[PDB]
DNA sequence: TAACCGCCAAGGGGATTACTCCCTAGTCTCCAGGCACGTGTCAGATATATACATCGATAACGGCCAGTTGTGTTTGGTGTGTTTG
């Protein structure tokens, strides 16, 4: 089809740069919440064989306090997504100093290519998203409550107040799609924040492992 | 003084005889005694037989050891499939 996933690319940038707002990255108050029309009027709306065609609506942003620091977008064409693939969009990202990147797949990406994300991981973190993933932004649910990634410091701080080991708070495992929404890696605290019905608020923490 | 011798006397009684009674030695027969057998009995010795006793063998009895409906999960391998080298 063409209107439709001309609306399912449209929904997968809303939903990626809203992320990027999550972690910390700054974006356009106007592209964080803009419409459909104006991407039309923007690419084309001819995703099916046109102008609006992937690998060229990537974006990329920088931190907010870092402006070194920044993160690609792809979208690669291949529904079964190989290494030669993830291979080419590394080197080309070696030429610049950044670090992080996501990948959208249309598809799952064969085990073989797991195998290479993550052995490229201490070097250049990259992770992965299927668009039937990205359609809708979770954190938006009502059930899934507010995080808020904490910083080293504040995590010391807060175990050393309840003089309690880090290994007893409760955990997380990082394939939770809260953790991989925000980008959050082993050994790092994940504060929650709910309504609770009989205190009005509770807040507690989980790291993740 | 009486043993002995002599003359004298009566008659006892010893020997003989004819004759008779009836005794007794002898014979055939057959009893009393005595010493030998014959049958029977009691007592004893030798022998066969029944019974109780010691000892030996089989072996019955005591006793041991032997064999004789359902629900809900996990794991682990095979076949097909895709990617890699």
């Amino acid at each position: 089809d063409d209107e439709e996933e001309t609306y399912r690319l449209w929904k997968i940038r809303k939903t990626i740069m809203q992320l990027c707002h999550d972690r910390g990255y700054l974006v356009t108050q106007d592209e964080l919440d803009q419409t459909l029309e104006e991407f039309k009027a923007q690419f084309g709306d001819k995703p099916s064989e046109g102008r609006p065609r992937r690998t060229d609506l990537t974006v990329l942003v920088a931190h907010n306090d870092d402006p070194t620091d920044q993160m690609f977008v792809f979208f690669p064409e291949e529904p079964k997504v190989g290494i030669k693939t993830i291979k080419v969009y590394c080197q080309r990202m070696q030429e610049e100093n950044i670090t992080r990147a996501l990948i959208v797949v249309q598809q799952g990406m064969t085990p073989s290519a797991k195998q290479s994300l993550v052995d490229m991981a201490p070097k250049y973190i990259l992770e992965q998203f299927l668009q039937q993933e990205l359609l809708i932004n979770i954190t938006e649910h009502e059930l899934v409550p507010e995080h808020v990634v904490m910083t080293k410091e504040e995590v010391t701080e807060l175990l050393a107040r309840y003089k309690l080991r880090e290994n007893q708070l409760p955990r997380i495992q990082a394939g939770d799609p809260v953790a991989r929404y925000f980008g959050i890696k082993r050994g790092q605290v994940v504060k929650i924040i709910r309504p609770s019905e009989t205190a009005g608020r509770y807040i507690t923490y989980r790291l993740v492992q």
